[PDB]
Order: C-alpha cells, then structure tokens, then sequence
C-alpha cells in the first residue's frame, strides 16, 4: 500500500526516538508501522487483555488509566510492557483528545529492536521504569 | 461527608478535571454523582431525553454507534444533548462493570461557564462526534 507507505514518513518525523533510526531500518519501520486515527476517549487498549503491538502517539495526547494517570504527548509511545513481558496489558489506555497513532506489531517491534540496540535499551528501560 | 471524600479519589482517575481551580473544582466535587453500572447495563438510550453527562472512573461503556465507540476511563460521554437539547444520539451501555460520575444539566452548564476551556473542549467534542 503506497499510499500509507509515503504519508508513514510524515507521521514517523513526529516521533523523535527515529531520529536514532539510519535509512535503511527507517524503511523498515515506516513499511512495518499501521496509522491509525483514535477517537477523543476512545479505548486503544483495555487493561487485562493480550497485547500484540505497541504505539506511538504522533498527534493528539493519550490517558493510560493508572490509579494516577498518565498522560502521553506526541512522539510517546506505550503497549511495550505487554510486548516485552508477554503479559497483559497492565493498564487502560484512551484517547485524551483525539489521537493520530502508529502502531507496531510483535514481529516488526523484534525487528526493529534487533536492528537498533539502542532503541530496544530504550524500551527496555522505559518498560522498567512504568512496570 | 462520605460521597464527597469519595469523590475526591474519584475525580483523579479524570484527567479533564485538572484544568480546574481548587473553588471550582470543589463546586464539581459538591455535583458530581458516583455510580457503578453492571457489564451491559444501557446507562443511556438513544432517543430518550439526556438531562446529564457522565465521564468515566473506571470500566469502560459502549456506545452504540454503526460502529461502536469504546470509551475509557477519563472519558466522558453524553455532552452531546446537554450541548444540543436533543434527545440521546446512542445508547451508551456499560461495556465492563463501570464506575461512572454524572453531572445534570444546571451543574454542567455552571461546569462549562466556569471552566470556559473545558466548555470548549466538550463543545468541539461533540461536533467531532456528531
Ligand atoms: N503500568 C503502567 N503502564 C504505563 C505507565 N505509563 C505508561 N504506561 C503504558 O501503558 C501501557 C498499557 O499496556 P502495556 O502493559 O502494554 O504497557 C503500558 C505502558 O506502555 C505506568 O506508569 N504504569
Ligand atoms: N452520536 C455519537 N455519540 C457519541 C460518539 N462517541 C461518543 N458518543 C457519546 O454517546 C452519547 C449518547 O448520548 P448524547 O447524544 O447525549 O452524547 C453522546 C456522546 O457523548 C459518536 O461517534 N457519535
Ligand atoms: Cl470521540
Ligand atoms: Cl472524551
Ligand atoms: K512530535
Ligand atoms: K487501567
Ligand atoms: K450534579
């Protein structure tokens, strides 16, 4: 699908952490990534469910629903601990506004943490930090 | 005594509320209503006259659109006849047990001219909905 092949380069320059991406793994990721488009209070994902991508926000702000919540701005991402713990999602995460999204599924998130140890050190630590 | 301190733990699960000032956040904390709906209870019929709106503790609801809306906690819903006067555009059910709190009509008009921001955000929400 060209069309969301080449409005993905758009949509990846939201979201600084790339930015450690060369060309190559850039045309990995931006075949790999869906976009989507989330309502404003809409579910992205429900807590206790299976997890098989992960997200980041490009426009818009999420609302993970923990006991205090969290709100996630554009170039966030989230649904990693799912991803690396093989768990359920620990936590609700909603639109806050109405949200613009790229998603990353399981196969292609491996793919690109074994084509960048930096960013899988990243999400590592990250997921460490929010478990 | 006991729902207004109730309040208090719940108000924090709704981001939207932190726009508020402590005055009128404690006006809203004295109106808003707490319940928990059971899983498929209908919390709002499409239809039928809306004199509330709700927004999301915990759980989440289903609005009955062609396609369904989804909406978490921290979202809110049923603004839409508030802001109109029509009658409920979906029926809105609990898709999980749900913990809800409700604002009626005279509370959510002083919500909105009081928190003009938040109005705006409810305005522009509905048209985005509708
Ligand atoms: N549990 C938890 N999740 C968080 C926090 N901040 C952001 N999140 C994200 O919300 C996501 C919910 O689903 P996951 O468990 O896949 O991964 C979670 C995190 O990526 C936090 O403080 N705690
Ligand atoms: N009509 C409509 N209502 C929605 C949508 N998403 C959420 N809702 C909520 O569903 C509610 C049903 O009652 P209202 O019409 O009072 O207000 C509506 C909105 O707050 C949508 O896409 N369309
Ligand atoms: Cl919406
Ligand atoms: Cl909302
Ligand atoms: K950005
Ligand atoms: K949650
Ligand atoms: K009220």
């Amino acid at each position: 699908r060209r069309g969301d092949f080449v409005r993905n380069w758009q949509l990846v320059a939201a979201v600084p952490l790339f930015q450690k991406l060369g060309p190559a793994v850039l045309v990995e990721i931006v075949r790999a990534l869906r976009a989507r488009t989330v309502p404003a209070g809409a579910v992205i994902c429900r807590i206790g469910e299976p997890g098989d991508r992960m997200f980041f926000v490009v426009e818009g702000s999420v609302s993970v629903a923990t006991p205090n919540p969290v709100e996630l701005g554009p170039g966030a991402f989230f649904g990693e601990m799912a991803l690396i713990s093989g768990e359920p999602r620990s936590a609700t995460v909603s639109a806050a506004t109405t949200v613009s999204l790229l998603s990353l599924h399981s196969a292609d998130f491996q793919m690109l943490c074994s084509s960048s140890p930096e960013i899988a050190e990243i999400f590592r630590k990250t997921a460490l930090e929010r478990r």
